[PDB]
């Protein structure tokens, strides 16, 4: 670890941890391809367990990047197309508002205002169908972006249907295993529980609760080493030996819609680099989108990123392919997103 990387990381993260009262944190910087790791504080305060490079954190919505890449892999295999109607994979979805809503719309939050959350009351498969049947779109498809778990969650579930595999099995065999993410889990096995950090919300130890379409939208747990490898894989997809996965990664970084300075991929979100740091709180934010017709293939000169939160955890991943540079920040408190971005930008800008 170069003293430069050490100094920029410690001078940025130490005050962040102090200001935000973060109990435990792990950081990976990917610099010229190699990962450098840093850890602070506690995975479990009461049991005095430290954060290590083996600690599991809830990724929250950073899981959407795995879903987007799994869907990209299914497209590359010829199993699905983003131009396919939703009803091709869910014919039971007969209500008329679904005519015109494609897998692209689901993946990119542009279906017309699918709800932010699947209600907790939805517990059965028939509950799920009722929910989507009864939903009344606010808008025509492809006109506004409304970030939503019920949108990308449904995309993940449908994308794996032609494979015959469960979502989890598909993710494991097609993404986690080939990339050697061997400590990344949709369900944490009993053998690995010793490494699962607690999250902290108002000083209480918490873990994310089960919900419909959780795995697809917010349910992955991972370590800082596996997350560094995920960043490496998304920085340099051509190093990946599995052809459809390499292609899937590229598809997830394609630019499908534009809102302001941001471009929506599959899971990933992107801005042109160099990026105004202030250009990189609100519970619900509807924004008109412009279609990118046709989508732009992955731009190397991009700030590519994704925030994640659960009740107890705050995560952030950002990378710049043209500079072979990236960062992962995993914490067991959900602290404000602007603090994540400011920290990540301070670190990557200094190393770029
Ligand atoms: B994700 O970590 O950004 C994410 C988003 C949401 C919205 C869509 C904002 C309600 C909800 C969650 C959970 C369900 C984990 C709180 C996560």
């Amino acid at each position: 670890a170069p003293q430069q990387i050490n100094d920029i990381v410690h001078r940025t993260i130490t005050p962040l941890i102090e200001q935000q009262k973060i109990p435990g944190m792990a950081v990976a910087v990917i610099y010229q391809g190699k990962p450098y790791y840093f850890t602070w504080g506690y995975a479990d305060i009461a049991k005095k367990q430290p954060v290590t490079q083996q600690t599991l954190f809830e990724l929250g919505s950073v899981s959407k990047t795995f879903t987007g890449v799994l869907g990209g892999d299914a497209i590359a295999r010829g199993e699905i197309k983003l131009s396919d109607p939703t009803t091709k994979y869910w014919p039971e979805l007969t209500a008329k508002q679904w005519n015109g809503i494609t897998l692209l719309h689901l993946a990119t939050y542009t279906a017309g205002g699918l709800p932010l959350q699947v209600p907790d009351e939805v517990k059965s498969s028939s509950d799920l169908l009722r929910f989507y049947q009864n939903w009344q779109p606010a808008w025509a498809p492809g006109t506004q972006r409304l970030y939503a778990n019920s949108s990308i969650g449904l995309f993940g579930a449908l994308a794996v249907k032609p494979s015959g595999l469960s979502f989890e099995q598909a993710m494991q065999t097609r993404v986690f295993q080939p990339l050697k993410l061997n400590h990344t889990w949709i369900n944490v096995p009993p053998a690995e529980e010793k490494n699962y950090a607690w999250g902290y919300r108002e000083g209480k130890a918490v873990h994310v609760s089960p919900g419909a379409l959780d795995a697809e939208a917010y349910g992955v747990k991972s370590t800082i080493e596996d997350m560094a490898r995920w960043v490496q894989s998304n920085l340099k997809p051509l190093d990946i030996n599995e052809k459809t996965l390499q292609q899937g990664i590229q598809l997830a970084q394609s630019r499908y819609w534009q809102t302001g300075d941001m471009y929506q991929g599959l899971g990933w979100e992107m801005l042109d680099w160099p990026v105004n740091p202030d250009s990189i709180k609100i519970a619900l934010a509807a924004r008109p989108v412009k279609a990118i017709t046709p989508p732009t293939p992955a731009v190397r000169a991009s700030w590519v990123h994704k925030t994640g939160a659960t009740g107890g955890f705050g995560s952030y991943v950002a990378f710049i392919p043209e500079k072979e540079l990236g960062i992962v920040m995993l914490a067991n408190k959900n602290y404000p997103n602007p603090a994540r971005v400011d920290a990540a930008w301070q670190i990557l800008n200094a190393l770029q």
